[PDB]
């Protein structure tokens, strides 16, 4: 979630240009962003974002069932740029944005907007209203060509802030040995327990939560770190760049 990024990285964009969502949403899926090639000072323009994905395909939910995906993003604008205030946003534009509540990454970083989690069904495409700055007032911005960084995500991440995996990833054998048994868990608890008899006869038991499907069976021998399930993840993260020129009016 965008809040996980806000709570674990002062700056969402790393030196090499990679966005921190990429530290937990490990699969890549293309995204697109579009802004006008140029804008006048203190003006309201729009950024249009695409977070494409097949909506017929469902993901593994936290509870282990299948279901809809949620989207979120981070928009890194130049110093000085900021979310357009409600009163400066055209009604036609207001309707386009919908019931979305963009927010600064931090109170001190008003040029970094985030949003989500929100339903992917209705927000596969998002419109963000930005207020261009004015160098004639702000010493920190000039009439240049500025870069714009974007990061969009679809689906539940594979790793939590504490470092543990979610149920939306590949599970591997904790040891090498023969699979002596595969017990399904409850009916409400879901998942399976895969008992592996090691060379020394000791039997370890790998717990696999509901979500991913098994690709092994009783009698099969596996190596340590060998995948026991498929890769359930159907979401993805993506980054895109663009740029905008901050025009200099001339009277
Ligand atoms: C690792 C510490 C993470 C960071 C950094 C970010 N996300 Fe994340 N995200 C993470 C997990 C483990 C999950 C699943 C949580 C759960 O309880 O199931 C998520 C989930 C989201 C979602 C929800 C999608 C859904 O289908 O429900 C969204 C839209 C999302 N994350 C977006 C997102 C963005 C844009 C981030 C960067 C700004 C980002 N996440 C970072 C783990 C982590």
């Amino acid at each position: 979630y965008p809040v996980f990024a806000q709570q674990n990285y002062a700056n969402p964009r790393e030196a090499n240009g990679r966005i921190v969502c990429a530290n937990c949403h490990l699969a890549q899926k293309a995204v697109e962003i579009e802004v006008p090639q140029a804008v006048l000072p203190d003006t309201v323009f729009e950024a249009v974002i695409e977070l494409p994905y097949d909506k017929q395909v469902k993901q593994v939910l936290a509870n282990g069932k299948k279901g809809d995906l949620n989207v979120g993003m981070v928009l890194i604008l130049p110093e000085g740029f900021e979310l357009a205030p409600p009163d400066r946003v055209p009604a036609e534009i207001k309707e386009k944005v919908g019931n979305l509540y963009y927010q600064p990454y931090s109170p001190e970083q008003k040029n970094i907007l985030v949003v989500g989690p929100v339903p992917g069904k209705k927000y596969s495409e998002m419109v963000v209203p930005i207020l261009s700055p004015d160098p004639a007032k702000n010493k920190n911005v000039s009439y240049l060509k500025y870069p714009i960084y974007f990061g969009g995500n679809r689906g539940r991440g594979l790793v939590y802030p504490d470092g543990k995996k979610s149920n939306n990833t590949i599970y591997n054998a904790s040891a090498a040995g023969k699979i002596v048994a595969i017990t399904a868990l409850s009916e409400k608890k879901g998942g399976f327990e895969v008992s592996i008899e090691k060379a020394n006869g000791e039997v370890v038991v790998d717990k696999i939560p509901a979500g991913p499907d098994l690709i092994v069976k009783e009698g099969q021998t596996v190596q340590a770190d060998q995948p026991l399930t498929n890769n359930p993840n159907v979401g993805g993260f993506g980054q895109a760049e663009t740029e905008i020129v901050l025009q200099n009016p001339a009277r």
